[PDB]
Order: C-alpha cells, then structure tokens, then sequence
C-alpha cells in the first residue's frame, strides 16, 4: 500500500511489542510470580509507551531493533504502575479492561511483588538486550528510567494525588502538577529515551518533552470531560467549567503538533498519535 | 592514629560513611511525604552489612570508597524496600522494626507500598548519577546484576517462595535452603560481586566472591535457627534446619559453611583478611547478642 495509515501502523508496532514481552518472561520457580507478571504485562492496550520510544527512536535516526528493549522496560514499569494502583490500599479495583485485576487472581501480597519484579526487570531487559546503544546513553535511559519511576515522578505523582482527595484548595496549576509526575514523566520518558538512544540533540530532545508534556496533559483533561459529561475529586471541568476544558484541550493538542513540526514530516506520525489516542477516547 | 586493624572499629567506621551518605542522598523535596516515608526506613539504623560488604569487596579487588559508595547506598536502599514490603499486613504483617513502628503503621499502607517503589526506583538512579567516574560497561554490568539480583530470580522470588512455604507441613531442608538462596543470598552475593565489577574483578575473582557470599549467607540462617530453638529451651508452625536436621548437624553445617567461605577467598591472599574476619564475627555477634 503506498497510503500512510496509523491504524495499521500502531498494529504493525503493537504485535512487535507484545512479542517481545511474552518471550521476555519465561514460566521457572517460583511460578506464581511469572504468571503474576505475565498476567498484567500480557494484558494488552494501546502500548502507547512503547509505541512512542520506538517512534522517537526512529524520528531521531534510531531503528526499531535499538529502541524495543527501552520500550519494553517502559511497559514493564507502566504495569508495575497499575498493579500497585489497583491494590486495595489505593485505587481498590477488582476489574481492568472488564478482566479481574492481578491482586483479584493472585492476592495482594503477590501482586506487590510481581510490581516489584516487573521493575527490577524493566533495568535488567534495557542492559542485557541493547548491546549496540552507545554505553553512555544507555546509563543516560537507566538514570532517566530510574528518576521518571521514584519520587520525582510516578510515585512522587500517586502520593500528590492521594493527597488532594478531598481537599477544598485545588487549583487548575495543583492538578497539573499531579499530572505531570503521575503520567507526564513516563509519557515524555518515552519519547526522550528513544530520542537518546538515537543520539538526538538536546535541542530536539527539548521538542520532543514539550510534545509528551502536552500529549499527557491534553489526555488527562479530555478523560475529565468524558468522566463528567457520563472520594471527592477536583477535575478540570469542575474547576474550569467544561467551555473552558474542552478549549485547553484542544490548545494543548494543538500544541503537541506544533511542537515538531521543526522536525520536519518524520515527525507525522508522533503528531497523528496525539489527535488519534483522543479520537479513540471520544468513540469508547 | 593506631597501626592494629580492630574489625569492630572498621565495620562502625563504614556504617558511619554509609548513613551519612544514605541520610544526604534523600533530600527532601515536594511531596515531602513520600521523602519522609523512605527516609523513615532508609536511615533506621542497623548493621549495614550489604554495604559494607560492596565497599569491603571494591578495596579488595583495587576499587576505592568513592568508586563503591553510591552502590553500596543502591544495595542497601533495596533492602529497606524489601523490609517495607514484607511488614505489610499482606506478608509479614509486622506492627514494629527496630524498637519503633513499621513504615505502614506511621505513613499508611499506600505511602509504606509508594515508598518501597521509590526506594527501588532511586536505587538505579543514584548508581548512575553518583558513579560519573565508573568505565561504563562496568556500571551497566552493576545494573543488570542489581536488576536480575532483585527480581523474580532473586530477592522477589525468594519473597514469593518464603510466603509459599508458610504453614506449609512438608518443608525438607532442600526447600528451605531454595528460599534462602533467592530471598537473602542473591542480594549478599550481589553485594560482594557489584563492588568487585566495578573495580573489574576477573571472572575468576568473582566466582570465589559469589562463593563466599553464598556460604556466609546460608550460615548466618543456620545460626539464627540454632538461637532460636536454644531460646525455646496461637504459634504458627515453621520448621528450621535444627528442627529438620537436629542441633548437632545443623552446627556442624554452620561451621561448614564459615570455614568454606573463609577458605573461598584464601587466594586473594592477606588483602582477603577483612572479608573474612566478618564472616566469623558476625556469627560471634549473633552468639553473644
Ligand atoms: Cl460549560
Ligand atoms: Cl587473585
Ligand atoms: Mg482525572
Ligand atoms: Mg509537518
Ligand atoms: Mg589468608
């Protein structure tokens, strides 16, 4: 076919990863703990994290081959992140994706450590498999991998976020900030650690983090809208008022588009996945 | 100074070097909860026997503190995060550590499982980020070792294996030994192996350190079985090696293991003599406390 068509290129891209993640665990003693971390890791979804670092990767110069260990980690890591979201400590869901959650199959207490395993594995896979990345920026992807994951990111972003429940002095700016460590960190750590693997300059890298920063904020919002428009939480829509929302929305996709057009047109396929993955939300 | 080497003063001369180090690593930034809750775990005190270790086996290979110092901080920020995660009421269910309340008794359950993921998270990042004078293959080898040593391999395994076997009525000594070698002596073997990557220990040289490692590991168990059935002298029911074995096999296995991890190490030469000084005095301690 000579029609770029991301549908099929997500697919294409998609089948890549999920091999690469079930070949990555295979079944020893204990098993209870491989099943555990093949149960969550093997769900499916969108793959967007690994989808974006072997889009970076390639935008930059990469190829596929260079990229898929790093992309797998950052699925690893996602998981871990569910996992430990679902518990009933935290979020307590027994269903994701209408399939019971890993604590609902393998109890509590083996779901915190598949969590556990699926992150130590996520530094392991980046080292033993990219043995062609250039040493340096591969100790660069593990130093951003490791920061994304802790307190100044994910963690740092599900404790604020636990800490606004039910509070009355939310702002627009105290929501981002939540935001940005729960989902922008991982989000931009995808596309930059594909960008570094590849070699791309700071300048570029620069780019490519204002694009993931937007793409993960503009999400965040339209799930906000969707989740009005069907423990108390301020949303966007309910601080802003919807107008409002859908118009930051749509400034923030905007903005991620814009954000690489200096790329040139290697970079239409980043650009089509910002307004895709909202699309997508709006017909679920 | 002194010019007699006094292994009691060596190893509280190294602990000091690791907190202080362990204390400045988490500076406490926003959200200052979850820098609390590591810090609450991280800097509790305690032997410090994982660094010392990785510090110990970087000078005996050549390596200095400074070349050591941020993996040994790594090791031991997982293994507070493995002590987090096993107080949970899911595991261990353990209400106090050292004297004072568990992590998840003060800060919660979801700041004690966050705090432990940070602690991991962080341990990568600072091996990187603190080791800027490191050849590079070596780092990314320290890396994959800490990353194969905590997973499901090894630390998370063995986890697993450990709350498999509890209440458990056909536990053999084979199974016990399974669960130690995952849960206890992949992360004392990477102790000894990352600080002997780092100052580029031959294969050879590793091979005699993993040895060591895996011995003292296994005795330092026997010993804490052999006290606890002597002290004894609802309950939940937990065979040992003494209760398996007996107390005259299971002393015997202990003294086995010390004298093979002490012979391991004989080819290093006198350069050795730490390393196996501590496996003999850390039994004495356990005797005597
Ligand atoms: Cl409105
Ligand atoms: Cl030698
Ligand atoms: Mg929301
Ligand atoms: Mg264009
Ligand atoms: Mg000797």
């Amino acid at each position: 076919r000579t029609d770029f068509d991301l549908a099929q290129y997500l697919q294409v891209k998609k089948g890549v990863v999920e091999a690469a993640l079930d070949s990555s665990l295979a079944i020893a003693r204990p098993e209870k703990i491989y099943e555990a971390m093949r149960y969550s890791l093997l769900a499916g979804g969108k793959r967007l994290r690994p989808i974006l670092c072997i889009t970076a990767c390639e935008l930059c110069g990469g190829d596929e081959a260079l990229a898929l260990p790093t992309a797998c980690a950052l699925e690893m890591i996602h998981t871990m992140s569910l996992i430990h979201d679902d518990l009933p400590s935290m979020d307590n869901d027994d269903f994701r994706r209408g399939k019971p959650t890993n604590h609902k199959v393998y109890g509590e207490d083996i779901a915190i450590l598949a969590g556990d395993g699926l992150l130590a594995y996520a530094f392991e896979y980046v080292v033993t498999h990219t043995p062609q990345a250039d040493p340096q920026a591969l100790l660069q992807v593990i130093a951003r991998l490791g920061r994304t994951v802790g307190a100044a990111g994910l963690v740092g972003g599900q404790v604020l976020d636990l800490e606004s429940e039910g509070r009355t002095d939310i702002t627009p700016e105290t929501l981002t900030f939540i935001h940005t460590h729960k989902t922008g960190a991982l989000l931009e750590a995808s596309v930059l650690t594909g960008a570094i693997l590849a070699g791309a300059t700071g300048e570029q890298q620069q780019r490519l983090a204002r694009y993931a920063q937007n793409i993960g904020l503009a999400f965040q919002v339209v799930d906000d809208i969707l989740d009005i428009t069907a423990a108390q939480k301020a949303t966007y829509p309910s601080l802003l008022g919807l107008e409002a929302s859908r118009a930051q929305a749509q400034s923030l996709i905007d903005q991620a588009i814009v954000a690489l057009e200096p790329f040139g047109p290697s970079a239409e396929p980043l650009q089509a996945i910002a307004e895709y993955i909202v699309a997508r939300k709006y017909l679920e």
